[PDB]
RNA sequence: AGUUUGACUGGGGCGGUACACCUGUCAAACGGUAACGCAGGUGUCCUAAGGCGAGCUCAGGGAGGACAGAAACCUCCCGUG
C-alpha cells in the first residue's frame, strides 16, 4: 500500500560523552568511543567561558562520533538492551528523532579497564526516510515537503513495530 | 645682559579646542553651507585582522539527549542577516 520509498530509516546515532574538563579524562573518554564504534571520535571545545562549570572557552570539553549504516544499528541495538526497550515519551523531539542515555558503558559490551573510567553518553538516532539527502547536497539542494517529513508519533510507531520497544507515559 | 612668555573666545582671565582630522545630523531631496550647534570618534591596531583559493553559515528561538541545572557538549527544525 505505502510506498516503498517512503519506510523509515536510521541515519545516523551521534554518540556524545560531555566530560567536564581536559585531560586524561577527555582521552580516556575518546578511547571508549573508539572501543564502542571502531573508528576514531572528534574532540568538540567549549563556545564560552563558564567559571561555574569550571570551563574555559576553545577548551576541549567533549568527544563524540556519528555512525551510519549497520554499524549504527548494531550499536542502537546494544544501547537499547541497557534500555530494556523502554523509552519515555518525551523522548521523542517534534522532528522525529529520538534519544536517550546511559549511566556506565561497560554494559555496553566493553570489558572493564581498571585505568579507564566510569563514563556514561548519550544516544541520538537521527530518523529519516529515503531523500532526505536532498537537504545536504550542494547542486540544488532543496527541502523536503510536508507529507515526507517525520513526526513524533511515527518515530514512536517505528519504535514500537520494529523494536517492539515499550513507551512509557512519561 | 638680551629676548620671549601662541591663537580662538558672546570683553579678557579661568575653563574648553569648535587649532589637523573622521561619522550622523543641522542642511531647506545635486553639490556647497555657520555658531564655545547636537550625538560621537582619531594620533592606534594587524605576518595577519594583508593576498588568493576552497569549504561552510551567522544572531536568536523551538524541540530532544546520563550526570547537566536558567547557562557545559551532541542532534534536528525555523532563521533576510
Ligand atoms: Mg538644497
Ligand atoms: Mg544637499
Ligand atoms: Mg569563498
Amino acid at each position: 500500500k505505502e510506498n516503498p520509498m517512503r519506510e523509515l530509516r536510521i541515519r545516523k546515532l551521534c554518540l556524545n560523552i560531555c566530560v567536564g574538563e581536559s585531560g586524561d579524562r577527555l582521552t580516556r573518554a575518546a578511547k571508549v568511543l573508539e572501543q564502542l564504534t571502531g573508528q576514531t571520535p572528534v574532540f568538540s571545545k567549549a563556545r564560552y567561558t563558564v567559571r561555574s562549570f569550571g570551563i574555559r572557552r576553545n577548551e576541549k570539553i567533549a568527544v563524540h562520533c556519528t555512525v551510519r549504516g549497520a554499524k549504527a544499528e548494531e550499536i542502537l541495538e546494544k544501547g537499547l538492551k541497557v534500555r530494556e526497550y523502554e523509552l519515555r515519551k518525551n523522548n521523542f523531539s517534534d522532528t522525529g528523532n529520538f534519544g536517550f542515555g546511559i549511566q556506565e558503558h561497560i554494559d555496553l559490551g566493553i570489558k572493564y579497564d581498571p585505568s579507564i573510567g566510569i563514563y556514561g553518553l548519550d544516544f541520538y538516532v537521527v530518523l529519516g526516510r529515503p531523500g532526505f539527502s536532498i537537504a545536504d547536497k550542494k547542486r540544488r539542494t532543496g527541502c523536503i515537503g510536508a507529507k515526507h517529513r517525520i513526526s513524533k508519533e511515527e518515530a514512536m510507531r517505528w519504535f514500537q513495530q520494529k523494536y517492539d520497544g515499550i513507551i512509557l507515559p512519561g
